[PDB]
């Protein structure tokens, strides 16, 4: 995240952090959103990679120990079936996570709310995203969770030319885009957290950002609308 501030640890508690396995070590690589005890909503292009994924529930700071981390491996990955690697702009970045262990909740690690079906947020609409991801365009990861207010860009406008054209697809929400805050590298699969009725649900799922850079004018940062994938999401916990 660029132009955030730190988060408090407990403020946003459906968050995870992806993990892969890298020597003796484990590496940050994506976020994503606990959704049940044993399943985790990531982006699809987070797992691309053939490697040894875990999430981390409770985390807060990546480089020491909080006391509330439980770090539990992943069984089983579902990603959806139209994802193209090669074509992130088509959409369907999205995937499950089925994990080896159901997780304990408490006060850092609760199931992440999500939106109707087919729910679409006005223009503007307040949101804030959450992660680990880099705090500058070509930076580095962020040692405690960020939190950035990123207000919606509605179809509209993001589809427009000075915005991503054609790029983005109705299946995505689009936030921010001011030159100064932003997703970045390693915010992707996270969640995208907007205020509706009184209550945050997570409409988005981090899919991309400009080549150019994270924070760029008329870039915002784009995600999956979770609200597509309600029937998808359902239907993969219900067969798995
Ligand atoms: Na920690």
């Amino acid at each position: 995240v660029v132009g955030g501030t730190e988060a408090q640890r407990n403020s946003w508690p459906s968050q995870i952090s992806l993990q892969y396995r890298s020597g003796s070590s484990w590496a940050h690589t994506c976020g994503g959103t606990l959704i049940r005890q044993n399943w985790v909503m990531t982006a699809a292009h987070c797992v691309d990679r053939e490697l040894t994924f875990r999430v981390v529930v409770g985390e807060h700071n990546l480089n020491q120990n909080n006391g509330t981390e439980q770090y539990v491996g992943v069984q089983k990955i579902v990603v959806h079936p139209y994802w193209n690697t090669d074509d992130v702009a088509a959409g369907y970045d999205i995937a499950l996570l089925r994990l080896a262990q159901s997780v304990t909740l408490n006060s850092y690690v609760q199931l992440g709310v999500l939106p109707r079906a087919g729910t679409i947020l006005a223009n503007n609409s307040p949101c804030y995203i959450t992660g680990w991801g880099l705090t500058r365009t070509n930076g580095q990861l962020a040692q405690t969770l960020q939190q950035a207010y990123l207000p919606t860009v509605d179809y509209a406008i993001c589809s427009s030319s000075s915005y991503w054209g054609s790029t983005v697809k109705n299946s995505m929400v689009c936030a921010g885009g001011d030159g100064v805050r932003s997703g970045c590298q390693g915010d992707s699969g996270g969640p995208l957290h907007c205020l509706v009725n009184g209550q945050y649900a997570v409409h988005g799922v981090t899919s991309f950002v400009s080549r150019l850079g994270c924070n760029v004018t008329r870039k915002p940062t784009v995600f999956t609308r979770v609200s597509a994938y309600i029937s998808w999401i359902n239907n993969v916990i219900a067969s798995n």
